């Protein structure tokens, strides 16, 4: 009867019934977000209260509502009218994707622009892109999408190969009006196709790959109980799923002898931003918060055995709500399997004659999502030795433009006339820490160079230093690869047998953070992305680094607002927010469909155990 | 009849015969190094000349010799007497390992030191450590090893758990004399054992791991011809083995349509340094060049199926020479296999309805070596998409000391009284580039931030810049993770279909480089380790970043000497030397045997192909 179980179809159907009976879900209403709430701190209240948070959009133009319901008692707990001109718009609705294209196909400004290019309107696909906040005063308080156009020569053609440059339009999707059509000039529409299943492009398929067969003759080493509770090789955790964040990990704990030791209370990718670095007015507004604006969980793929997931695979099929409150299953949306991971430890000793070798393994929990041209894999790994790792795998088709004549400093050429603007993919991991319990602190650890001198006569010594972050106002930290900078999360009140506080070390990849000018709109709205590491004091309502309503919010919400409270974080219930990402200068090899690139982070124990935790691993 | 084939037993036996007949391999002589020479530039000389380089040590104290022989003609090509006080000593001989311990067991200064500690001399193991170059004038021109002591309570005990601190001795191994015994004071010998196969330490072994079965029902997708030539998924290369460097990769090329395109002429780990950061006089001299001083190839493990290498494995068994010129096979010393590597590319398109997924694969070529307490895995990976990656896996037992009372800034405590000095493991990859041929150049590529202003009104733009390295004097480069700095090796004379030079991008991990003071002995001898990237003009005799004779060389040889020639490298036959390593602050979890930690680098194509090279990969 776990309070962390996945939402079921019945629960979502009950939410729909509660909302209807209360007068909050009539025919003009649409569910823009629905998700279970985590239990409050202190689950000592016997019998859970399963509560759901709902964002309700109104297609007639009335103010949207934030609603909290209790499925256990069948009641609405609170319902607030939202002022979107102040606190932001609701997430983009799937049913609004196609509205941008159909409104434009009857606008005389759009039709004139296509006529000048000799384009047939029935072939022109329009991408529904989030709008952000810029200089247009008339957009404040309106639900706006912007559209960029692509030509599809036939229904199975890859539109991405034929961008229509110099053209962009703004659309009010509630009142169904085209507010602006901007035409800066005619660019040739790149003519080459990018159809990666066309034999004339692929050539004959290779016949040289022989099968790799991965099987587990006795089944997998993990167990799944209660729908979503996993036990594997001393690890214990609950796999949750949220329509906004996707896969969420709860209650990550490690069985050290007879005691179950907490490590991480909740782990998630709480935000995602893709800023574009092309100064053209056609695209200079382009930034997508795939998590906060589009909800990456609702676009999760059904993963196919032997193709997306290879081996002995256990699936979860999470349930989300559609825009009317009906339950919708994402079949095979989450893959879980263990896999071989090479040598764990090895030594051949000259003096004792003992030869020792052990294999490593990792548990894999993953899902894939597709938002327009992009596809992202999210991978959580648990290792035998206590290491936790996250990996994002980026692929799909690159977003394209024309490639200007005479060149560009902000676009690379993929094909004759075909460009791909420079951009970043930046992630925010939110790690609600519980190292051996909830009294935690973070230290920044730097390598220390020492000078040749007395007490260091041969000039060989080096050391390290640790700086405790004591208040939120000093807990906004930058990477420093040169000094080997890492961060340790420790529990000052739980000691290992050497009398040191137990800890975990965060190892970052030290990739560049947000490159946009600090005075830009995106730097205000994506402030979390300007620094590598933030630490806050836990609070129930501080869930996203960008705030609750990212769509068309003017900036400053989320982490900078939280940090300003300057709360005590030295030995407290704390949350670590780690920013990491990829800076993408597209290459020719990324076209017409791009090979996976990856980024991530990991946490390794740092005096958490009293000795290696994998001494009891057998030889096999 | 490849000139790059592995040396055979017959060839080594013929070298021994040639050397004997010439009067160069009498009973007082020992082969300290023997290896095949690569062909000269321009193999248009029909019928190869298989030539071998040999370092001949003389145990009676005569000057050592460097000898080059031609096995094809049965002749000595050149023989030079070496002046070791000028150009360095020969590599450590395996038969000199045990000499340090036996000389000390009859030295009255050593015996007195053990008596004060109540240690039984028959239980005291002495590690034969390379000496380096410091203040001791009497060592110039002498072959010296230094010894640190460990107690072995019984023949199967792990001596590493019982370091004898405060004691060190220097030994002349040719004249068999103890030159110095230094006793700075008594430390308790840590008492806890570190026996990781002892049930009282491991507890009962886990019964929860079920088997993972990896098989290839039709065999592997690669072919091996001529002993060591590999073809796999458009890749082509020769796997070489050198007693000093270990696994060497030759002639890495990629089949792009009908043409075979060179990428890398020769790839190797050309040096390895492990500097210790403990200022105690007992250990402040401690630096090991495992490659240059000990020769990591001669310590390669025989790798066991299902334990070290899992799957459908093809083995190579390289042949090296022992100290008398007899051939010695390292059975199953090299593992090669392919393995599954997750998603290669994936896209689900909203407009075309096409769902596309492809798997990735990598070819693995690896060996493991053991030098005293350390064990290192060297892993080369070839990927379907043109990526080449190297990974070093570090494990074994950490080098120990006493942990001082009152603490230390340069040692961490692993166990009551047991310390592990801080240290680094730093590698030098030597990449003789041949991107589409031999006319290559290197550019340093940095991310460029742009200011909000005219032509960037929304402050979103960012760019990149590339700086060509034109002469060796400007080709000593530092990492800069903050600006995303990478290096591109291109061929200015070979263009892709977009009229840009073809290239490969080097992605570093940006870990710290050598931390020792720049005035130290180790900074002079390991100068390559002070910078991340060096580029030289190819020359036949510039093989190692530290020079040919690293043992007891005073400093400056190798890369700093090469660089000083200030040769033209803009569109020339060039060599890239990349420094990368791990900075190791040992943790409790590293004891009593440490879980693998890793470091490496990779190279990805950068406009080398005209589109993605994996369009022809099938679905499976
Ligand atoms: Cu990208
Ligand atoms: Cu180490």
């Amino acid at each position: 009867a776990s309070p962390f179980r996945l939402a079921s179809a019945g629960e979502i159907s009950e939410v729909q019934g509660i909302l209807r009976t209360a007068g909050l879900l009539g025919p003009e209403k649409r569910i823009a977000y629905l998700g279970v709430l985590d239990p409050a701190r202190g689950a000592g209240s016997e019998a859970e209260d399963r509560r759901f948070r709902v964002f309700i959009h109104d297609v007639s133009g009335a103010r949207p509502q934030e609603v909290t319901v209790s499925v256990t008692n069948g009641t609405v707990i609170s319902a607030v009218e939202l002022d979107t001109a102040a606190t932001g718009e609701l997430p983009v609705l799937e049913e609004e994707f196609e509205v941008v294209e159909q409104l434009l196909a009857t606008d005389e400004r759009w039709l004139k622009a296509l006529a000048a290019r000799n384009l047939d309107v029935s072939k022109v696909r329009v991408a529904p892109l989030s709008a952000g906040v810029f200089e247009y005063a008339e957009e404040r308080g309106r639900r706006i999408l912007r559209g960029l156009a692509f030509v599809q020569d036939f229904p199975e053609d890859s539109a991405w190969a034929h961008p229509v440059d110099g053209l962009v339009a703004y659309v009010d999707v509630v009142s169904k009006e085209v507010t602006r059509v901007i035409d800066t000039g005619v660019f040739p529409v790149p003519a080459e196709h990018g159809n990666y299943t066309d034999p004339e492009l692929t050539g004959p398929l290779r016949t040289t790959q022989k099968p790799i067969s991965i099987t587990q003759p006795e089944g997998p080493s993990f167990t799944v109980t209660g729908g979503n509770h996993i036990e594997w090789e001393k690890w214990s955790l609950d796999v949750g799923f949220d329509v906004r964040e996707g896969v969420v990990l709860h209650n990550i704990a490690f069985r050290d002898g007879d005691r179950l030791r907490p490590i991480i209370n909740r782990a998630s990718i709480a935000e995602m931003v893709v800023p574009y670095g092309d100064p053209s007015p056609i695209r200079s507004w382009q930034n997508y918060f795939d998590t906060g604006e589009y909800l990456v969980g609702q676009y999760a793929n059904s993963l196919e055995l032997g193709c997306d997931c290879l081996g002995d695979i256990t699936y979860l099929s999470p349930v989300i709500s559609d825009a009317f409150g009906n339950p919708r299953e994402i079949r095979n949306g989450i893959c879980m399997h263990e896999e071989d991971w090479g040598i764990l430890a090895k030594h051949s000793d000259l003096w004792s004659g003992i030869n020792y070798t052990r294999r490593n393994r990792r548990m894999v929990i993953s899902f894939f999502t597709t938002i327009g041209n992009y596809d992202y894999g999210f991978y959580w790994y648990l290792y035998l030795d206590g290491t936790i790792e996250f990996e994002a795998k980026a692929t799909g088709v690159v977003f394209t433009s024309a490639f200007p004549e005479g060149g560009s400093d902000n676009i690379s050429q993929l094909a004759p006339g075909l460009g791909a603007p420079f951009h970043q993919h930046i992630f925010s991991a939110r790690l609600d820490m519980a190292i051996d319990g909830f009294t935690n602190r973070v230290e920044e650890e730097d390598v220390v160079r020492q000078t040749m001198g007395p007490g260091n006569e041969r000039g060989n010594a080096f050391s390290r230093k640790r700086t405790v972050l004591t208040r939120e106002s000093e807990a906004v930290r930058e990477a420093d690869a040169r000094t080997g900078r890492t961060w340790i999360i420790s529990n000052p009140e739980s000691k290992n047998r050497l009398n040191e506080p137990v800890g975990y070390k965060l190892h970052a990849h030290n990739q560049p953070t947000l490159l946009a000018d600090p005075g830009s709109s995106i730097a205000r709205r994506a402030a979390f992305a300007t620094k590598d590491l933030w630490v806050t004091r836990y609070a129930d309502d501080e869930r996203y680094p960008t705030g609750d309503f990212v769509n068309q919010h003017s900036g400053g919400a989320g982490l900078p607002s939280y940090i300003a409270q300057d709360r005590d974080i030295d030995g407290q219930d704390i949350v670590v927010w780690h920013t990491f990402g990829l800076t993408h200068f597209p290459r020719v090899e990324d076209w017409p469909i791009m090979p996976v690139d990856t980024v991530g982070f990991k946490l390794r124990p740092e005096g958490f155990f009293d000795r290696s935790p994998v001494l009891d691993v057998p030889a096999n």
